[PDB]
């Protein structure tokens, strides 16, 4: 367990960042208490709730759809019969909860559990209803769900190593759609993004979490912000997260 200063990355943002590489155990920590504290993951569960759909076969490719009903949303790309591919790459909503609603609680929480995903805690599945956004809700959106920074990267490297039950079939399939250009072709970097705003605490939880393989070495990474500027989002954090691999894991 290595500590470390990212902080000229961070360009004055508060947050933290956590890199692991499980061959060799290093554990690289940029402010060690906000990676250790559980917040909503906000999208980055999609990551897991890709897993489980093709785990129940709701979905079974990257191809494949959920149903467009027709109706209307105000980003153009989700306003079509969009494919798990892009439905991943747009972080179209009502896809991912039509998909969650399709699987019974009790195997979501099955899964939760044996991946040890934070707290586990599915008990407000239908998420924050107070915001007024109704269906565009749930669990995993500043809800009941709540995870570490240390423990998604924990969940990612289980999930990518091979150490759980899901399908080798379906990592691969998560691998895919979650693979990012970042302009340096001797770098393989995969990952998503979460947006959240904590009401209470008056802070966002804007995330990146995912995987870099380097020549042999893999290392499975969460940065997170917690600031209080409504304007930093989990693109914004992904930014971050490219320039200290692109500093410090080149
Ligand atoms: C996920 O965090 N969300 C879905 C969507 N994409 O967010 S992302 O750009 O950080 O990946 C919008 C924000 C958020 C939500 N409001 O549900």
């Amino acid at each position: 367990v290595n500590i470390v200063d990212y902080s000229d990355c961070f360009e004055g943002i508060s947050g933290g960042a956590i890199f692991c590489n499980t061959k060799n155990k290093e554990y690289n920590i940029y402010n060690k208490e906000l990676i250790e504290t559980r917040r909503s993951p906000c999208s980055t569960f999609k990551i897991v709730s890709t897993l489980i759909g093709l785990e129940k076969g709701v979905i079974n490719s990257k191809e494949s759809v959920m149903g467009y009903d027709g109706t209307d949303y105000p980003n153009k790309n989700w306003n079509k019969n969009l494919s798990l591919e892009e439905a991943f790459k747009e972080s179209c909503v009502w896809y991912y909860k039509k998909l969650i609603n399709k699987v019974d609680a009790k195997s979501v929480q099955n899964i939760l559990d044996d991946l040890k995903y934070g707290n586990c805690d599915i008990s407000e599945w239908e998420g924050d209803l107070k915001n007024g956004k109704g269906h565009l809700n749930g669990f995993w959106l500043e809800s009941s769900l709540q995870i570490s920074p240390k423990e998604q990267v924990q969940t990612m490297a289980k999930i990518f190593e091979g150490d759980t039950n899901f399908k080798k079939e379906h990592i691969n399939i998560l691998r895919d759609i979650m693979a990012i250009d970042v302009n340096d072709a001797n770098i393989n970097v995969y990952g998503k993004t979460g947006t959240g705003f904590d009401e209470k605490n008056k802070r966002v939880d804007a995330w990146f979490v995912g995987m870099l393989e380097r020549e042999g070495d893999t290392y499975y990474f969460a940065i997170k912000s917690d600031d209080s500027n409504k304007e930093i989002t989990g693109p914004k954090v992904k930014e971050i997260a490219i320039n200290i691999i692109k500093k410090y894991y080149s």
